[PDB]
């Protein structure tokens, strides 16, 4: 009953009503708008909340679900790489979680540049990528990890840990287990780099806008929201936080598309069932 079809139906009903309310109007004052015709959104109907946008250059949003603070964004366009790299550096990014598969990134048709697996120069910014470890997430799913070194003249050189899931598991208990393992890997990697900034007295630890893990799949609303929800349940502070809560917070702070597919909500429902966590608010 607490995780049966009736509870699922009421949860879906509330999340659907919220998506309709968050549906972007033409030149919606709630959502970021492109300038001069420059392509801001990788997808037309997947836009960026203006209250929580990290930069006017990017489709990226500050998101805090419960006590978990992250940044959810789309895979940066080619014209956004310099501003994207500037976001990661100014953020002191403790971990960059790339959820696009190696097969999708390599496909030129999708326009997802390979910006974290190779050296390059983008504007006045120079990037160097070095591959570190490989962490198995279970079910044959491997996570390639990289140390991303961002350099800009006059700017502090920033290293950003990267967790890249090369392939995605099939629906079911493989996906919820892999998502559970990925959330632990992203939390651990972030906690190590954040502690490093803390041992050096970095003022970024006192800024709520900085030191936030950055997560993106392709549009930043599917696997990204699935991972962000798995991470707030992994956080000990977020107890009794319902699935209605975290999906509502993810959608009010980015767009009503967060958790786009039933399969992705299904993963959250199953993880919450594993914790005895409520789905609905009383």
């Amino acid at each position: 009953s607490p995780y049966g079809p009736e509870a699922r139906a009421e949860l879906s009903s509330r999340l659907t009503t919220l998506r309709n309310t968050l549906a972007p109007a033409t030149n919606d004052p709630r959502y970021l708008q492109a300038c001069g015709g420059e392509k801001l959104n990788r997808f037309r109907d997947i836009q960026c909340r203006r209250q929580t946008a990290v930069r006017a250059d990017l489709n990226a949003n500050y998101i805090q679900v419960g006590n978990t603070r992250t940044i959810a964004c789309q895979y940066p366009l080619q014209s956004q790489l310099e501003s994207h790299f500037r976001m990661l550096a100014e953020n002191r990014t403790p971990v960059l979680a790339v959820l696009a598969s190696s097969s999708e990134i390599a496909n030129q048709r999708f326009g997802m540049p390979d910006y974290f697996r190779q050296s390059g120069t983008y504007g006045s910014i120079t990037v160097e990528s070095k591959m570190t470890q490989q962490v198995g997430l279970g079910d044959g799913i491997m996570a390639d990890m990289y140390t991303l070194t961002i350099r800009e003249a006059g700017q502090k050189t920033i290293s950003v840990p990267v967790v890249h899931v090369t392939t995605w598991p099939d629906f079911g208990v493989p996906e919820s287990e892999v998502t559970k393992a990925l959330a632990s890997l992203v939390d651990q990697t972030a906690e190590t780099k954040r502690n490093m900034y803390e041992s050096k007295g970095s003022s970024a630890v006192a800024d709520d806008s900085k030191l936030r893990p950055v997560i993106h799949c392709r549009a930043g609303v599917g696997r990204t929201a699935q991972l962000i929800g798995a991470m707030c349940m992994n956080d000990s502070r977020n107890s009794q936080l319902s699935v209605e809560d975290m999906v509502s917070q993810m959608r009010v702070q980015r767009n009503g598309i967060m958790v786009q597919k039933d399969e992705q909500l299904d993963v959250l429902i199953k993880l919450a069932e594993g914790q005895g966590r409520p789905l609905l608010n009383s």
